[PDB]
């Protein structure tokens, strides 16, 4: 039926935690139940945009509103999320998150993220599995995903001691990889008890937020984590100590917490061995000016190759890599076409050349205050005079 | 159930005790015994606030009760308390105290004070272990941790004769530590005998009252301490006197009464 | 509607009247001891209703003897006063009733007593006097 009027509903509802709308989509993958309240498929993504299609699609207790929760408190993002089936062992749970195509023809599990394309316009630009990514097979495979999509993969030490999370970084030096160690508590709706989050969905949550207002060229270390108290392993950072539990973990490339409860991230730096792509700036500014150049030129993809078509769109490319140094994502450039490698063999296949150069902002990681007290300003003050 | 109207109840309080409200964050590690009564386990801090939480974190005759009594008659400030068991030999119960990583992955002792900040916002810019810093155990790795934390740790000598804690003080010149000589006698509320305390947390609730109203730079020199009878041993400012036990005391860098 | 309101069968359609008119109904207990009352509260949760349980003597100009008013409605009109110049926040707890003398059953409250009338009452969600 239906009503005239108007309608006052006694309803059970809290925390408007309004934050702005994000741009960069996100991928994720971790577990939940397939009953008669999570309607949705267990090894095809969904598209979500607020609380709701993840109350709606997946159950509220489940891990993947858990995860979806961490990141909607911080910055409306959005998800490209493909849950998956709890299994009984971590070895064969494991297996449901990387899945691959060992259905008929369908592809399941982490598999399913490319899919955000083509169904979704959604191509994940960070990858995060909570839970599931202290193990082994994941973080790999978690890897080879976020460098076919070109993408940052959030990762996460064991809760372990503090000496045990730097054996386990020492497994990469894959430049894409993005490792928060401890574990996020948070307090969930009067539990009485703050439940150990895995901690990757809300550093995953914090790209989102300073991808839209700082710009992604931002380093997004000192930012806030919203909806979090006292961590699990208490991280902090004493200033002028070789041996603190942050600049313990900075040396293994991860990232931590260092204010109280968790106010803020700590992480500048990628998974990375070679020193040139060590900073989370330079690996994600040179990934996303270069599908900024793409969109932007995706009329150029093909075409008749006329007289014009290397110069106009080697004045193109300049001209969109003007607006990225107005807005100050890059320093001083240079577009230019090969001299070298266009020839006209190539021009019969297709094939034709450009050069891009451009230098990044370097964050500014480790600012020195050198301080001596003198007695230098007691002569002149305090005299009669 | 519950109550309605105006409840007037006999009940057994007094002394009214008000302090300013300080800011500066001190650590603290002292013996306590964890009962039913103590709701906090024993290596992991507590943020305390008042009179209150220090009774109900701890004991109310336990020694960091007794200790967390003296900073919050002189100044409300804020507590970073990590206790310890009460050990049976004094080289394990000064050892208990330094602690370290000695869990399979969390801290005990005197290395929880680094979860001050992370934990509570609470970093502690005082340090005080009561009554254990008259070995050289502690009070050397008091200086291993004020050096990390930036703050001054307030030791204290033992109670033994002068001298005794003129060559105590040989030991460190650590450039980071505060020696406090003579240990204060309490009344402790018609136990009609005065208690020897340590004398550390007397002069650590001090600095967080002068540095409220007089600020940091102002020296906690000719300040008062609140809660206190004649000490352990008397200590004396005779003026012009090349041998009064205060200026002998201050030649050694050392504080007093 | 005074005096009427000691039945189950009225007070229950009237907590079916209040919650379509979103109300508060005033309701009272017998004149009967003062347990069969907090039994008689034991039968609704209804969240919208209100109980008064002692009922008021009232003199009615010189007929020298104390008329047992059901006082429902003495609890009704104070609401009306204490929603126009305290509004309709304020709690109608502590204030009072005009045109009333000592009535029908003696309840008490004394400080600190777990046995006196009025506590007992407040207990069972019973409004007293």
């Amino acid at each position: 039926s239906f009503f005239h009027g108007v309608t006052v509903t006694n309803v059970d509802i809290g925390a408007r935690t309004i934050a702005l709308p994000a741009s960069s989509v996100i991928g994720l993958c971790d577990v939940f139940t397939p009953g008669a309240q999570a309607s949705a498929k267990p090894n095809v993504p969904v598209l979500l945009t607020s609380k709701k299609d993840a109350a709606a699609a997946f159950g509220i207790g489940s891990s993947i509103y858990l995860a979806c929760e961490a990141i909607y408190n911080r910055a409306q993002a959005v998800i490209v999320a493909v849950g998956v089936e709890t299994a009984e062992t971590p070895e064969a749970q494991a297996s449901a998150v990387i899945g691959g195509i060992s259905a008929a023809g369908e592809r399941t599990g982490l598999q399913a993220l490319l899919d955000g394309k083509s169904r979704f316009n959604a191509q994940p630009r960070l990858l995060v599995a909570p839970g599931h990514s202290a193990q082994q097979a994941v973080a790999t495979a978690m890897d080879g995903l976020a460098e076919k999509l070109r993408a940052i993969a959030i990762l996460d030490g064991p809760n372990s001691t503090d000496e045990a999370a730097v054996a386990y970084a020492k497994n990469f030096g894959s430049k894409r990889l993005f490792m928060v160690d401890p574990g996020v508590q948070v307090w969930d709706s009067a539990t009485n008890a703050a439940r150990n989050a895995p901690a990757s969905a809300y550093a995953a949550g914090l790209f989102a937020w300073t991808d839209a207002e700082y710009g992604f060229w931002s380093s997004p270390s000192n930012k806030e984590i919203k909806g979090v108290t006292g961590t699990s392993r208490p991280v902090e950072f004493l200033d002028g100590d070789e041996t603190c539990r942050a600049n313990l973990l900075n040396n293994a490339n991860i990232a931590t917490i260092i204010r109280d409860d968790g106010y803020r991230l700590w992480g500048n730096r990628t998974l990375s061995s070679d020193s040139k792509w060590a900073f989370v700036t330079r690996v994600r500014t040179m990934d996303l000016v270069m599908d900024a150049i793409l969109a932007g030129h995706k009329w150029a993809v093909d075409r008749g190759i006329t007289k014009t078509y290397v110069k106009d769109v080697t004045e193109g490319l300049r001209a969109f890599m003007r607006d990225l140094k107005n807005q100050g994502a890059v320093i001083n450039f240079e577009v230019y076409a090969d001299p070298d490698l266009n020839s006209a063999s190539q021009l019969a296949q297709g094939k034709v050349y450009w050069n891009i150069r451009f230098t990044d902002v370097p964050p500014a990681e480790n600012p020195n205050f050198r301080v001596e007290v003198t007695d230098q300003w007691l002569t002149e003050v305090l005299d009669v005079a």
